[PDB]
């Protein structure tokens, strides 16, 4: 069964460990052992992946800190990738975005050589820098909407043309595309959550700062199906009950929940993880729970 | 002189080749050698370098092709940055846009690892994405303000709030920025173009499609002195004469011109590097002889 995908895979992996918990894979230099390398990079994200497997749904790799260490940093991560079991979906932040032409060869790279099932796109240029990407038919594709830093509130809170945000905008043109990639299958969905992927297990997904309720709020609105990848918990000190009530979706599922410091820097990764993964199924249970 | 920059650098470059020629880098698959390889690319970017360089004043390798090979792809993007000179200022076109953590870790592979001498950002999540790269005081920052493609006229033309387009407050905020990180320095400057760059030859620079003549003019006039990267010419049809007509400066500089496929599928990429150059050329003379 080399037919691993994202979102089918996820679902499968979300119900049978019970999580919503997002790992990140996030060697920074100051983390890891003097004199930092990519081969330690490496033993620290192999560590991190083997401690919280058990209570994670998905790994979050951001490139970034591999590209730090040049050509032995993406050595180092396409190891990492590789490490990651079949049945957990491995989402590249890489924030890529690009035109046609160029967004073909990122997708090719995060897909064709580094092997993730999932990847992060900046949609700035439009939809010709989102579809190269969801051409991988199985893939996931997250685009940023809203992010969690403070610079958000500069030009992803602009009143765009009774006015809406940019960021909701974009969430709109988002919900817009994913129904544009799922425009064959028959429709309405027989199970619901239709647009949340296609056949394949393909898809687009969305990235909200767990930070700013309202905007998961304002999101969920405009895409209700879609997945939303929620950055702030720990680090950014996000208030993580608020924001799993403001964009988790009535089966309880449609948010992943990524975590790095939070757990990395944790006397015990393994115990952490599961911290977190409970914590957020005590509020899973009260959003199903209401509609019952 | 280990003390390279990209705007010092690039203005001695300018007059002494007499070009405002930036010469893309993209060892696209399809134009590789089957079966294509990392290695291929390394060799297909040398003979571009080895045979334009008398007419180039900038080499601009995209990161996405050499991603699509993994990671002896970025063992290659190495090479090819290494045999660039000294007097010629690398533009890794990488689009990178994160959060200030993350950003710091694209800034230093882009500088310490790679070895670029100034980079292509995309500013989605505001200042915070762009600061980290300009910590690198002699680096070149180029922010993507209004994009070549067709979908720029999806997000970027969106009027923000007498309203602007999207764009023209990227603009604005890019010029603020500029004027942000060369506040220490003696004001009003003594050679005019002050926000150009700082006094190490680093600064912030703008991406605006030569393909958009109307873009050109707007973000000019909110940006009189920064640089602009210019994408367009050749592959996309875009109108050379006018466009530099639109941007210039004054001195007939503050502009760079991307040729990619135009150059590299060329008989001879010499003569046909120089043929953009003189083409080029023809439209400065008329610009600066205006004002005299």
């Amino acid at each position: 069964e080399g037919c691993k995908n994202f979102f089918k895979t996820l679902d499968a992996r979300i119900e049978a460990v019970d999580s919503l918990l997002t790992v990140g894979l996030d060697p920074h230099i100051a983390d890891l052992p003097s004199p930092a390398t990519a081969e330690r990079a490496f033993v620290f994200c192999e560590r991190i992946i083997r401690e919280t497997l058990p209570f994670t749904c998905c790994y979050k790799p951001n490139s970034a800190f591999f590209e730090a260490f040049g050509p032995p940093g993406l050595q180092a991560l396409e190891r990492v990738c590789a490490l990651i079991p079949d049945d957990v979906p491995i989402l590249l932040d890489a924030k890529r975005g690009d035109i046609g032409s160029t967004a073909q060869a990122y997708a090719s790279s995060a897909f064709d050589a580094f092997k993730a099932d999932g990847v992060t796109v900046n949609a700035y240029m439009g939809r010709e820098a989102v579809r190269p990407f969801l051409s991988y038919r199985n893939k996931g594709v997250f685009v940023l909407v809203k992010t969690s830093n403070q610079s958000s509130n500069e030009f992803q809170t602009l009143p765009v043309r009774q006015d809406v945000p940019l960021y909701v905008q974009m969430a709109r043109v988002c919900n817009e595309l994913a129904q544009e990639c799922v425009s064959e299958e028959d429709s309405p969905s027989t199970t619901g959550h239709g647009l949340r992927h296609n056949a394949s297990g393909g898809g687009v997904g969305l990235v909200v700062g767990a930070t700013d309720i309202e905007a998961l709020r304002e999101v969920r609105k405009a895409c209700p199906d879609l997945y939303i990848l929620a950055p702030g918990v720990g680090a950014q000190g996000a208030d993580l009950e608020r924001a799993l009530s403001a964009g988790l979706c009535k089966d309880g599922k449609g948010m992943l929940i990524p975590v790095s410091r939070g757990i990395s820097r944790a006397e015990n990764l393994a115990a952490q993880a599961n911290a977190y993964r409970e914590q957020i199924n005590e509020v899973r249970r009260g959003i199903v729970q209401q509609y019952e």
